[PDB]
């Protein structure tokens, strides 16, 4: 039913990568959280994603997506995640402005 | 079949919150309404949402969404609602530009 | 499988209405058409929609959508249509920037 | 599960055509690729699409979509493709700003 949508994280290897993540996950009780990030910590997600991408050049666009996806899935409360990694292209004519892989995972 | 899409309500606690609501609901007869808001009163929805958010600081982003969602669902003509609350982020590098919870409800 | 997406028709009653239409419909043979509009005539659709909206003030936002929808459905080749009528709001704080009804029809 | 989203290829016959393609297709092993384009070569896709559109004027908007779609489908690793060809309209009042055909194919 409920999801969290994280848009427009700009991370560098530099060549820009723009990342979006959707996380399907039950919202914690109001009684138990002092922020959204207590249900789902998109703060540590954004650091981890910045490290993954900044790391030893071994940085394939789908590899970033798959690692982000699995990282999110480590947390057994996530029913499913959808991770988009966009490499915005230098604007040269007859090419795509934007190329993105979108990775999905879910358990059920 | 038919829905009403309400985009871009900016409400303050201040920190901006941008809210969208979709409402699935049968449209009233042309014979009986003098405006859209007679099918679904997005005018009172926008006040109520501005009060909820402006209120005694106790304002969690998911709490706003859940309350909006339940408020809309009070009206038994609504088959389902989808409420997005967006907290547009101060633009600091390696963070998400936008973080949003999206709440869904439906009866059937 | 195949659809035609018509975005951003601005029509006046004046207060602006912005209309989008999607039409699900089998594409005609290359052998038989000299334009897209020979499969689906979005030219006459845009006139008709401009007349409907410009007409004797009796112009409800859902009424426009329903009439557009039925008009498109008159053509028995259409499997389904989705018509969005948007009334972009004067920007006053704590209100929705945009309010839209979206109408769907399909036969099967 | 996994898809590749290619947005905003501007191609000329001139009248601009803006093309998007989504490709559903299993991502190759990290072990075997040095780029995304090794899973799916959107580089040759963008040339081919620019040739198709630039070619002997015989250029219907749905014909471009269908040819792109079939071309992508030639590669038996693609589970499905969705090709949008947009002809952005000269902005004349009471007409659609944008008219697009969207073609889908899939095997299963």
């Amino acid at each position: 039913a409920d999801r969290i949508e994280l848009r427009g994280l700009t991370v560098h290897g530099g060549q820009r990568f723009v990342i979006d993540v959707t996380v399907w996950i039950d919202l914690a009780e109001a009684a138990n959280s002092d922020d959204l990030a207590d249900t789902y910590d998109y703060v540590r997600l954004a650091s981890r994603a910045a490290e993954i991408v900044a790391g030893p050049p071994r940085k394939l666009i789908e590899t970033v997506g798959a690692e982000i996806a699995d990282h999110v899935m480590d947390d057994q409360r996530v029913h499913a995640v959808e991770v988009a990694v966009h490499k915005p292209q230098a604007p040269i004519p007859q090419t795509f402005d934007d190329v993105a892989v979108v990775i999905r995972r879910s358990r059920r």
